[PDB]
RNA sequence: GGAGGUGGAGCACGAGCGCACGUGUUAGGACCCGAAAGAUGGUGAACUAUGCCUGGGCAGGGCGAAGCCAGAGGAAACUCUGGUGGAGGUCCGUAGCGGUCCUGACGUGCGAAUCGGUCGUCCGACCUGGGUAUAGGGGCGAAAGACUAAUCGAACCAUCUAGUAGCUGGUUCCCUCCAAAGUUUCCCUCAGGAUAGCUGGCGCUCUCCGCAGUUUUAUCCGGUAAAGCGAAUGAUUAGAGG
RNA sequence: AGCCUUGAAGCCUAGGGCGCGGGCCCGGGUGGAGCCGCCGCAGGUGCAGAUCUUGGUGGUAGUAGCAAAUAUUCAAACGAGAACUUUGAAGGCCGAAGUGGAGAAGGGUUCCAUGUGAACAGCAGUUGAACAUGGGUCAGUCGGUCCUGAGAGAUGGGCGAGCGCCGUUCCGAAGGGACGGGCGAUGGCCUCCGUUGCCCUCAGCCGAUCGAAAGGGAGUCGGGUUCAGAUCCCCGAAUCCG
RNA sequence: AGUUCUCUUUUCUUUGUGAAGGGCAGGGCGCCCUGGAAUGGGUUCGCCCCGAGAGAGGGGCCCGUGCCUUGGAAAGCGUCGCGGUUCCGGCGGCGUCCGGUGAGCUCUCGCUGGCCCUUGAAAAUCCGGGGGAGAGGGUGUAAAUCUCGCGCCGGGCCGUACCCAUAUCCGCAGCAGGUCUCCAAGGUGAACAGCCUCUGGCAUGUUGGAACAAUGUAGGUAAGGGAAGUCGGCAAGCCGGAUCCGUAACUUCGGGAUAAGGAUUGGCUCUAAGGGCUGGCAGCCGACUUAGAACUGGUGCGGACCAGGGGAAUCCGACUGUUUAAUUAAAACAAAGCAUCGCGAAGGCCCGCGGCGGGUGUUGACGCGAUGUGAUUUCUGCCCAGUGCUCUGAAUGUCAAAGUGAAGAAAUUCAAUGAAGCGCGGGUAAACGGCGGGAGUAACUAUGACUCUCUUAAGGUAGCCAAAUGCCUCGUCAUCUAAUUAGUGACGCGCAUGAAUGGAUGAACGAGAUUCCCACUGUCCCUACCUACUAUCCAGCGAAACCACAGCCAAGGGAACGGGCUUGGCGGAAUCAGCGGGGAAAGAAGACCCUGUUGAGCUUGACUCUAGUCUGGCACGGUGAAGAGACGUUUUUUCACUGACCCGGUGAGGCGGGGGGGCGAGCCGGGCUCUCGCUUCUGGCGCCAAGCGCCCGGCCGGCCGGGCGCGACCCGCUCCGGGGACAGUGCCAGGUGGGGAGUUUGACUGGGGCGGUACACCUGUCAAACGGUAACGCAGGUGUCCUAAGGCGAGCUCAGGGAGGACAGAAACCUCCCGUGGAGCAGAAGGGCAAAAGCUCGCUUGAUCUUGAUUUUCAGUACGAAUACAGACCGUGAAAGCGGGGCCUCACGAUCCUUCUGACCUUUUGGGUUUUAAGCAGGAGGUGUCAGAAAAGUUACCACAGGGAUAACUGGCUUGUGGCGGCCAAGCGUUCAUAGCGACGUCGCUUUUUGAUCCUUCGAUGUCGGCUCUUCCUAUCAUUGUGAAGCAGAAUUCACCAAGCGUUGGAUUGUUCACCCACUAAUAGGGAACGUGAGCUGGGUUUAGACCGUCGUGAGACAGGUUAGUUUUACCCUACUGAUGAUGUGUUGUUGCCAUGGUAAUCCUGCUCAGUACGAGAGGAACCGCAGGUUCAGACAUUUGGUGUAUGUGCUUGGCUGAGGAG
């Protein structure tokens, strides 16, 4: 047989993304000493869009504590910010739609976006369109904190991670139908090269497991097992079940 | 050490080595030409596929979305009527792009895919220039095993390589003599081999008793032709007497 | 003690013969410089075939054909020669999405003048993009040149048997610069100002370099002029940069 | 300048001003000032704007490519006129003027809006601003300084011609192809449409002349009919613009829609309405529209050009989009929608030989990755047994290495322990997939709601159907026709329908498939004519394919279809235009089929591996506490540590500890519990130190200029965090692993496959009286069985029958007699056997050890089996003897390897001892394809070498089957065998049926049907001439001579075949390579795409349906059709004969005979005559029709010649 779609992608070629026009990278700021015991001002300069992104972007500027400059950050928009609005981020920053705190002082409850995997990384969870994540609870004697992700998913993370409060603007975008090819031809030319999709039944039996037949049928289970090669783990990966999931 | 059997490519008063010539069998390119293949290392995205960058391009009409104005109606909700407006992977249709049917032309062509009419679409998932990226069990594919320089169900180039072929085709002067087999057995044996047979050549040991695809005379062997079933086995017709 | 310029090989021959034959001998002609008999030795040693190789030639055959896009005619000139060249006049066509006037890519002298009519231009030619002999492309201002784009690509580093590869800011002591000030060395319109070396002080850019004759990018227009060049030459009038 | 016969103050051409500077129009402003607005106003085509300041005034700025001006009239151009060397930027006159208009076109600037789950580059480079470190001079010859105006110097390098495309480029070429752009006139017209013209360009596309045959290619026309043609309306045709009216079903309310259907349209002369400027009015300007009316022509007017046929339905796919460049444009692909699945980053998915490698990712679950279905609407049932997937695990069978323990001299062996994975148990079908059978039953019959039963993991639910899915099948009913294998609607025990392998539907849409209808028509009846370009002849110029030799037939035989050969017919130069019968014509070593120990693509439950991946061990690999152990050491568990190792961030910018200061708390003003480190209202600013303390320098306490410290706490060893002795990596070990690699996927065979085993054996027969002898010949058997069923001895006699005997009988047990085997001897059969070879007892292990010879198959090899002996040990018998397996003929297995047994065995390499290992000899473990490889599929995407050794056509032999025909005569025919039939039997013929076979062809003979066209046969339907009837007539049946002439138009189907409708004298049957593809067509079959059902895990398959799918060459020879001609008659001509060959006419209707013959009646003829017609043939154009480029004459559209006229 031959390479199927699906390994070539890892290749880069034609499937890297498209990142020509965007603005770019989506971060809070280098924690530094000011974040770490206080907190700094900063104040909405522009709210832009980003090719590829359903969320918009803020373009926060602070004073530069040690130089003479203006720093330029690019941050998640929290929904409700608007230009010309001034934005605190750090220890002491207050609880207000848009400012960055650690989630360790947060209290349970607090609804947060763009929160950090670890402390200091600059913002890596709950950052699409819409969501967000809540406080769960801390534990002070070992500086942890427990949040509830977009997937549903709790996790422990360090109280010493950064978040925005409030959830990412945009939201709700997914309620709106496509209603045309083309319109999803747009959605992914500012994204990457992943679209249309072709059926793996549709191909011959080279180039997918699935292809082949003198009827356009699966013939062999579409669960594959977890350990299976590149070019054979293709359907439902690992999956626990299948059908429709009723009930909760 | 003896006696008697038995296994040995032995002894039993050498015959070998060297060289040359012929024939036969083989290993090698191997009598000559002939695969589809496989391997290594390289050259191609000037066509085409797809992503990206930067440019250019797409008459004239039809329909008439939202919004807006006015008049009328109504207790309110709102309703009706006339305008305005100019949406759309919207319709007719040119440039452009494409290529349905004639199963038309042509079919040693104008052309290794073209020509005519008739046709699809023509603001979009649109058309296109150049730049740039992806390279061969690899790419790229709105998926036809399509496209990847007239080459694609695995490109092209050189080498390995005079690849192997139980298979097809060919195999070059004269005369003289002799002259087959398509059968036995074994073989993943059935288009082929090995094997015995049939052939030829070289002789040698003798001769001027032996032998014979023949009969005769003796003597055995046999269970087919025929015949038998009022004899065994098997099949089978009819009466008759108890 | 072979033959041969008093004519070798080769080649041709309705010449004379020999041999069962493979072949050979002699005569005649052409040719012009070598060759053969016998005893041995040696072999890349004998062709009718292989859709054999290479070269040549037939019949087909003066045959298929020289039929896509409406179309030519009259007079004269040159000339050996005119359906096809040139001029004049008619009749037509392309009909501003052109059969018009200019470019990019590609070509590379095909451009221009004169000459030829051997070969080529599938008839002809007095003609041609053919052949021959000579010419022709002039810039601060029009492009390249510079920028960066998608991207390509060194060093540090890592990997790697290795040619090398990965990687492009990522494991790097990555700045050879500057207003100013201080110490000397020199000079010149030696007056006082330069230059230079060192020191002090200050210093993000953080990625070498490449990447577009359509993107970014200061600034040239009018008139005349050649056989062929001109926003380039000349005349006139301007402008940018240093 | 053109026209001027007439008219035209006419028609044509032409009638400038660059950059840069200045000035001014014009356009724009989300710019300012006054002021304060509802009776809200302003305002655009639309909008939109205002107390966050509208209207109204007065300003400011930006672009000004427009006009004036400097340039600049000197130049350029038009015209007239002079010179010269006359190849002069030659010289002069005049002119280069004044207005209008526009949804006009092209460009450009600007304003304002809509669209995006699309937001639409970067950098070089240039500029402004904030700040104020600094510098400049002391009142002047002023200084620093200047983005102001002039002036001075320089700008190097490379490209630059021309073509830019029916001839300069790529396709081998001056190739009808391909190849990126800019400018873009008048008329008609909606128009960058088509048609004509100006500017500019060209010479008809690599030749001309003459003809006007056939056949073509491309255009036209056609009476009457109107799809009857054909697979199919293919092709052509009808419709078409615009105005006015009008418009259905259905619908997702958007559409359908130009639905459908009508009317109108010219020319000319008028009327009305629709505006601008200036000073309810007056004046002057103007630009195209709309509507209305009269008049008018032979009813012709969108007059050319341009320009939708329509309706009713069914299937499929929602749509737009895409696709096999070069045979498939589709129902296939995509799609929005829907539903699953993985993943929280030390992650999912993927790349990579390699790493602190790489893509997604400038990403973060509203995301990325992997699948299925395929808009909307409605719904999506049951099954977790199978196969997958997944979850839990020391509870826990198997389980590698490593580690631990015991035995031993050690090698080694053994035990204990037990990672993942398998087993075990859950979940899961929008995972692959699946979703029964039999019988009885309701008061006629039929069904059978109901019941019984076997049964699976469910037993197909809602739906739907002879559907693209149903074999039977052309299903049945209805509708559509005259007639319908077609279509539509129903029915449904449905070979084999069915629910995201999605079911049902349904508006719009479709170069998708199908049916009907209206209209239209040359598709057809049934063909004709016309035009252009060919063909044709000529001048010039000029190939190629192909070729053993060639080129007339009949039959024969023959490699079974001859150009050659045999026997006959016969044969006459050289050629022209056509033609497609033949050359089993050319083209290409057949793609079908088979074989090959030849392949390749693909699949998997094939074999052997493999990247990756999961898992255990060892190393890197450390520190401390406890807990549990074992004997201060050491194994393990847990918790911690950091320093290896890893990750994130940062321009490695304030970390840890202490000091110092502020707010609260509290014990009796000080200590502490312990917290804080100075920024949260506003779309400003924020650095390059102020201040203080202490030192130093220069000049004359005063001026000038510096240094240090605090301000800005001190000390520290990892920059700061997060992990961490684990990730991770190196090397081993176990699992998984069609993701990937290599390879295999028997043979025989009346082709192969499927089926069988005739593949190793045995009996009888074939088999032809030695032996041997074949077939997928016939009838059978074998891969075992036996501690006795082997061995010996003894003693008996069996099957069957007859006759007797309590229960007792057909059959129990006892007795006597007969009994040649008719029984038994493991088994198939054949042979053999009677004091035995059978049966019963007694003792036993000759079924033991051993060397040779021989026989059978045979090669005179092996094995296997068997025969005689020989040497030992034995058994049995009194003994002779018999016995080393079975009464004989079958009952089985090499090398290599392993295992066992044997010897005071040999070797174990320098010697010795000992374990081990290897030798020698004899058994066993097995190769059944049985003289003995280790082995699954598919190919329609296919490949090579071959095969006529071998299948799919024709042809050949045969003729069972099919067809046709005799003979006998039981019967039938009321009677009567034979008018006409004819059983039981039997003999033939034919090769238009199918078989059987495999002779020819696989370096190719084009495979069904139709169409067209000729010919032949007779087994005769019709017609002519006849014979016989159970022949009265009429009608019919049987038979003879007989193939001359006929044998038709249609609906359904690809059809052959069939069925029906209709007409007819009749509607016979056949052959010619199942006549006929260089004759066509291409509907079917039979490539590659795609759908459904059944089958398969799958790739894939299906004499199962469905849809789309390139049809090449003649100029050669012959034949044929026509055309010149040739011999030889001295030449030549006119008129003739006819040898030979061809040959043709055919059937029916009406009237009369005649309502007659005949007949009871009903009905009902014939011959002769007369008048017509059908089919066919040969002509012809007087007539009617068709054509018509006489381009003949009118009409007429657009354009062009100034108009008229003429064109
Ligand atoms: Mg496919
Ligand atoms: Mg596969
Ligand atoms: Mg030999
Ligand atoms: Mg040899
Ligand atoms: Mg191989
Ligand atoms: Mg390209
Ligand atoms: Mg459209
Ligand atoms: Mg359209
Ligand atoms: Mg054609
Ligand atoms: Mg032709
Ligand atoms: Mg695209
Ligand atoms: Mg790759
Ligand atoms: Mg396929
Ligand atoms: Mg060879
Ligand atoms: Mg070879
Ligand atoms: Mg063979
Ligand atoms: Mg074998
Ligand atoms: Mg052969
Ligand atoms: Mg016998
Ligand atoms: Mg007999
Ligand atoms: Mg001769
Ligand atoms: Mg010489
Ligand atoms: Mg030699
Ligand atoms: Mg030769
Ligand atoms: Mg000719
Ligand atoms: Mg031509
Ligand atoms: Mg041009
Ligand atoms: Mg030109
Ligand atoms: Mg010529
Ligand atoms: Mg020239
Ligand atoms: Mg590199
Ligand atoms: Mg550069
Ligand atoms: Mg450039
Ligand atoms: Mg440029
Ligand atoms: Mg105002
Ligand atoms: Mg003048
Ligand atoms: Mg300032
Ligand atoms: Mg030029
Ligand atoms: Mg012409
Ligand atoms: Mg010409
Ligand atoms: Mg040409
Ligand atoms: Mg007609
Ligand atoms: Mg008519
Ligand atoms: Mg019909
Ligand atoms: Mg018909
Ligand atoms: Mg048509
Ligand atoms: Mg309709
Ligand atoms: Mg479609
Ligand atoms: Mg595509
Ligand atoms: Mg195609
Ligand atoms: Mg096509
Ligand atoms: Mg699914
Ligand atoms: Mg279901
Ligand atoms: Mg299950
Ligand atoms: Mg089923
Ligand atoms: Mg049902
Ligand atoms: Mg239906
Ligand atoms: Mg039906
Ligand atoms: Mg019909
Ligand atoms: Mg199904
Ligand atoms: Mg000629
Ligand atoms: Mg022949
Ligand atoms: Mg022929
Ligand atoms: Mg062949
Ligand atoms: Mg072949
Ligand atoms: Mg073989
Ligand atoms: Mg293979
Ligand atoms: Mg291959
Ligand atoms: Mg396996
Ligand atoms: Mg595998
Ligand atoms: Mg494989
Ligand atoms: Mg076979
Ligand atoms: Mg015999
Ligand atoms: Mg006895
Ligand atoms: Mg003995
Ligand atoms: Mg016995
Ligand atoms: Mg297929
Ligand atoms: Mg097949
Ligand atoms: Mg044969
Ligand atoms: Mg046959
Ligand atoms: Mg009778
Ligand atoms: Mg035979
Ligand atoms: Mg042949
Ligand atoms: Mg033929
Ligand atoms: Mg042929
Ligand atoms: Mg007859
Ligand atoms: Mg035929
Ligand atoms: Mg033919
Ligand atoms: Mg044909
Ligand atoms: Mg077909
Ligand atoms: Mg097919
Ligand atoms: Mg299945
Ligand atoms: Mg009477
Ligand atoms: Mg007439
Ligand atoms: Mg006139």
């Amino acid at each position: 047989g031959r390479v199927i779609r699906g390994q070539r992608k890892g290749a880069g070629s034609v499937f890297r993304a498209h990142v020509k026009h965007r603005k770019g990278a989506a971060r809070l700021r280098a924690v530094d000493f000011a974040e770490r015991h206080g907190y700094i001002k900063g104040i909405v300069k522009d709210i832009i869009h980003d090719p590829g992104r359903g969320a918009p972007l803020a373009k926060v500027v602070f004073r530069d504590p040690y130089r003479f400059k203006k720093r330029t950050e690019l941050f998640i928009a929290a929904e409700g910010i608007h230009t010309g609005q001034f934005v605190y981020c750090g220890k002491k920053a207050q609880l207000n739609i848009g400012n960055v705190l650690p989630v360790g002082t947060m209290p349970e409850g607090t609804i947060v976006c763009c929160l950090e995997e670890k402390p200091g990384d600059r913002g890596k969870l709950a950052r699409a369109s819409g969501n967000y994540a809540t406080v769960i609870s801390h534990n002070p004697e070992t500086k942890k904190t427990r949040v509830k992700l977009p997937s549903g998913s709790k996790k422990v993370i360090s109280s010493a991670n950064r978040a925005v409060v409030g959830v990412v603007a945009g939201g709700g975008r997914i309620d709106k139908p496509i209603l045309k090819a083309g319109r999803a031809y747009h959605k992914y030319k500012a994204k990457r090269n992943c679209w249309p999709r072709v059926r793996g039944v549709a191909m011959n039996p080279v180039e997918h497991p699935f292809g082949g037949g003198n009827h356009q049928h699966i013939g062999k289970p579409s669960t594959i097992r977890r350990d299976a090669p590149a070019g054979r783990k293709v359907g439902l990966i690992a999956a626990r079940r299948t059908g429709r999931l009723r009930g909760t």
